[PDB]
């Protein structure tokens, strides 16, 4: 008896300094991006079509702090000087549920990936169908 399956998502972050932007209290301003992909059962990256939207919830001092994206890989691009942490809401197809995933934005590496396992229900036929792309159900 099984009502859910687990899938691993991979959050991919890059960042680099923008030298044309004045540092803020000696901290350089960086352009940074986050994208999300789904891993299949062999660990290959595929589009994360199990989400029909992703909202990045940024530090409230950002101009546009809750940014909604609807297409894989849900790429957000922003600029800042401090590595303020953020929360990533991913919404499963067919109103199957929000999963709210914190993320640390850090400037020690040029790019880094972080994986998360999420548990997904098997009770919305379209999602259940979509889940077949990334592993067994």
């Amino acid at each position: 008896m099984v009502a859910t399956v687990k899938r691993t998502i991979r959050i991919k972050t890059q960042q680099h300094i923008l030298p044309e932007v004045p540092p803020v209290e000696n901290f350089p301003v960086r352009q940074w991006s986050i994208e999300i992909v789904l891993l299949d059962d062999e660990g290959k990256e595929i589009p994360a079509t199990i989400f029909d939207k992703v909202i990045y919830h940024l530090h409230p001092t950002f101009a546009n702090p809750n940014r909604t994206f609807t297409d894989p890989p849900f790429r957000i691009e922003e600029q800042g000087w401090g590595g303020f942490p953020l929360d990533i809401s991913v919404f499963l197809l067919e109103k199957a549920g929000e999963r709210k995933i914190p993320h640390d934005l850090n400037f020690l590496q040029e790019s880094y990936e972080v994986e998360h396992v999420i548990q997904i229900p098997l009770n919305k036929p379209l999602l259940t169908e979509e889940l077949a792309k990334s592993g067994s159900t």
